[PDB]
């Protein structure tokens, strides 16, 4: 393959298990750059060759932005699939866990949200959705940058219920229109996910930690109120909507994300509107008053 003792890439160490395959830190023997090498194994004896997926993912190599983890190459070889990606030293899930006692400082939360919205605004302007954003695919470096990894993969492969190691794929960041079975996903699904991640950075706890599809939905309903045709036209006609859903009242965001100020609560509320058409866009969010004083702090990382 591309990784091994004498291949194009030398393995440095395993850095994690992704949704689709194992991820290695690797060194390119010719250019000397260190990369993240993602090895997706294909179900060849029942799915056949994934030509459509290779076509779609290869288009992502031109989708370059400072807040998008660069897709350096797509390698289809020996009937397996490898993604060669820019390497960054830590993900936001590990950084949040390591910051559990103190919290991430608010100026760094604001800087990260600002940069993530820039990356979304870029991808969405090129008509590319992520669809499975979560802290694990937000990567950080020591200088203060944060970048989005794995754009385009969910669309090419689908989002499975379990990973390749049979771990549960988290539902915590999934937008309500996905949970309710909408046939069309818009860029709004990523804004929802980012809003959930924003809240988690602020409070140091997941906003909606559902452990099943219905628990995820009902956790959303208990906080935001059970949706109706008033706030979400068409919601009662969605494929998985049931009129027997309990009717919870909406909670004040002051209880949901203390100690976020009014600007941040206003932005978060716009990122979590039920109606995807009403949900704020990434570009509109960048102009929100919450970012009037945004700065670029350096985080305390030890590698």
């Amino acid at each position: 393959g591309p990784l091994g003792s004498m291949e194009n890439f030398q393995k440095v160490e395993k850095i994690g298990e992704g949704t689709y395959g194992v991820v290695y830190k690797a060194r390119n023997k010719l250019t000397g750059e260190v990369v993240a090498l993602k090895k997706i194994r294909l179900d060849t004896e029942t799915e056949g060759v994934p030509s459509t997926a290779i076509r779609e993912i290869s288009l992502l190599k031109e989708l370059n932005h400072p807040n998008i983890v660069k897709l350096l190459d797509v390698i289809h070889t020996e009937n397996k699939l490898y993604l060669v990606c820019e390497f960054l030293h830590q993900d936001l899930k590990k950084f949040m866990d390591a910051s559990a006692l103190t919290g991430i400082p608010l100026p760094l939360i604001k800087s990260y949200l600002f940069q993530l919205l820039q990356g979304l605004a870029f991808c969405h302007s090129h008509r590319v959705l992520h669809r499975d954003l979560k802290p694990q695919n937000l990567l950080i470096n020591t200088e203060g940058a944060i970048k989005l990894a794995d754009f385009g993969l969910a669309r090419a492969f689908g989002v499975p219920v379990r990973t390749y190691t049979h771990e549960v794929v988290t539902l915590w960041y999934r937008a309500p229109e996905i949970l309710l079975g909408a046939k069309y996903y818009s860029t709004a699904v990523d804004i929802w996910s980012l809003g959930c991640i924003f809240a988690e950075m602020v409070t140091r706890r997941a906003l909606f930690p559902g452990d099943s599809e219905i628990d995820q939905l009902f956790r959303i309903f208990r906080t935001l109120g059970t949706p109706d045709e008033v706030v979400w036209p068409g919601v009662t006609s969605m494929p998985d909507y049931k009129p027997s859903f309990p009717k919870w009242a909406r909670q004040d965001f002051s209880k949901v994300v203390p100690p976020l100020d009014e600007d941040g609560r206003s932005l978060l509320s716009q990122m979590l509107h039920y109606d995807p058409n009403k949900r704020i866009s990434a570009k509109a969010a960048l102009a929100h008053p919450f970012f009037q004083d945004v700065t670029k702090p350096v985080p305390h990382l030890r590698l």
